[PDB]
């Protein structure tokens, strides 16, 4: 129904604005890119290692926000193929302060690679064109362990490590972005994954915001992914926690 | 209108779903108090000053979204009377963190003072027996600076130095909770102000996420808060970037 596509839609309009508009999502994106440079420079890695750093791209280092705003527009639901085409436009941004941090962990001895859920074998071309343009270096092929079988990250952390690296610490939006223990888990095992490393957050664990979509969507309810669009606006509106109006 | 109130309040839904039940959000808190504690240790003022911490309340130590979520189930836009009737209901939560680091710093050599816009007249009393309630040292009413007669708060922050304190740090989730340069601006001012201050934030400027109000909800339009329903609608929607579909 066009009228449950647009009722899903438009409750992503706020979160949106504030993304796309407000200082203050700048700031977090100052914020945590700063922290970043702390841990990045204090790091010390095991003799015979090399410094890697570990981003993610889209919602980390890659600001997708108007694929959301034409979501909005057009009462669009989540589809790859869409994705697909809007990552062939061309028309990435930067999230701030992601490609300085980028340059200057690539010029301070280490090497940052991304691990992205973008796709190898359809999506590559137009990620790196348009990292290169928008200024990151070290954007060649091989700092990019893109999306090919499988959706958790942690096998391709495990790769990075094979080839003589050592992670120091790792940025994201989704906590899927530091590991597999809460991969495709409800919210509240991923809260209890957040309070159990408490202290790594803003130091090893480096937090971008999202209020638009990510792991946390899927950790509504079991099974939203597959549940059609009337089931996932009733999930999200059943995870809403509300006052009753009394004293 | 009742459809007018539904659709500006359904367009609050995701984020709110993702501040009350992402780890995400979580994760972002406590990178947030991490670094603020980081910055505190690292302080040094004048001679003859004592350390202070200015925090902000609601939505950076004080969690509110139940009145969000009231606020969605009931299509109520803000209105300052239901906010004086949720502040008396004693319900408010703590934002990860903050209790800890709110006692920390109260128990090594500083103090923190809370400049917020709560209001000093009539929801003192439960703002003082919630933070209680809820673990915060150093609660005492001279602690507080709640709203009098100015939303703006540099004249706060002014009356706390006057007091023989140095302000090595503030604690926000609103770009007005570190001073007043862009108070009623819009965004593209809020924006700027931000990039003009880069490096302060996770240091001296330590940020909360907040996608569900603030001055960036102002910020979307001239005048957005004197507009009707459907006019803040069509704000929001207007702000939107969209990619227009084309390669
Ligand atoms: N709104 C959305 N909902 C679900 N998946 C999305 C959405 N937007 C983008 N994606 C997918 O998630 C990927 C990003 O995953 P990640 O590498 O964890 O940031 C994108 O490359 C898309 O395949
Ligand atoms: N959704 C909202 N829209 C506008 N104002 C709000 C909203 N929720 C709370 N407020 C007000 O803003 C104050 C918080 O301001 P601050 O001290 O900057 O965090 C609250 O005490 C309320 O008076
Ligand atoms: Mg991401
Ligand atoms: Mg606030």
């Amino acid at each position: 129904e066009e009228h449950a596509n647009m009722q899903l839609q438009q409750q992503a309009v706020l979160g949106l604005n504030w993304m796309q508009d407000s200082g203050e999502y700048k700031a977090l994106a100052y914020q945590a890119y700063n922290a970043a440079k702390v841990a990045f420079d204090h790091a010390k890695v095991a003799k015979g290692k090399k410094k890697a750093v570990v981003a993610n791209l889209d919602e980390t280092m890659l600001d997708n926000s108007p694929y959301a705003g034409w979501q909005v527009q057009n009462n669009k639901p989540f589809d790859g193929k869409d994705w697909t085409r809007w990552v062939d436009a061309r028309q990435s941004r930067a999230v701030p302060g992601a490609v300085e941090f980028n340059n200057y962990v690539n010029s301070h001895n280490g090497k940052v690679f991304y691990v992205t859920n973008r796709k190898d074998s359809t999506e590559k071309s137009g990620t790196i064109d348009d990292m290169k343009r928008l200024g990151f270096n070290g954007v060649e092929e091989s700092a990019f362990y893109l999306k090919k079988d499988k959706s958790a990250k942690a096998a391709r952390f495990a790769e990075i490590e094979k080839q003589g690296y050592e992670i120091v610490l790792y940025v994201g939006d989704n906590l899927d972005d530091f590991g597999n223990t809460v991969y495709g888990k409800l919210n509240a095992d991923r809260r209890a994954f957040v309070d159990q490393n408490q202290g790594k957050f803003g130091k090893t664990f480096i937090m971008l915001p999202n209020a638009n979509y990510g792991g946390w969507e899927g950790g509504l309810a079991e099974g939203y992914f597959k549940k059609d669009t009337q089931g996932q606006i009733k999930a999200r509106l059943d995870a809403v926690q509300a006052w009753d109006g009394k004293l």
